[PDB]
């Protein structure tokens, strides 16, 4: 119905799927705040995002983190 950041749900940290429902709703957000809406380190929460870059969730998102 919306969203559409299934990605590896049935297999997705709560990291991820959370930070691509931020991304979703935020799509000019880097990591710091990336790692605080979300409720950890941003050092983390890229290698959070980082697990959702390589399955190709990431390169508009914060795809910047890079």
């Amino acid at each position: 119905m919306v969203d559409s950041k299934k990605r590896p749900g049935k297999d997705l940290d709560r990291i991820d799927r959370n930070i691509l429902n931020e991304l979703q709703k935020d799509g000019r957000i880097s990591n710091v705040e990336l790692s605080k809406r979300v409720g950890l380190s941003p050092t983390p929460c890229l290698e959070r995002v980082r697990r959702l870059e390589r399955q190709g969730f990431i390169q508009g998102y914060t795809a910047l983190l890079n």
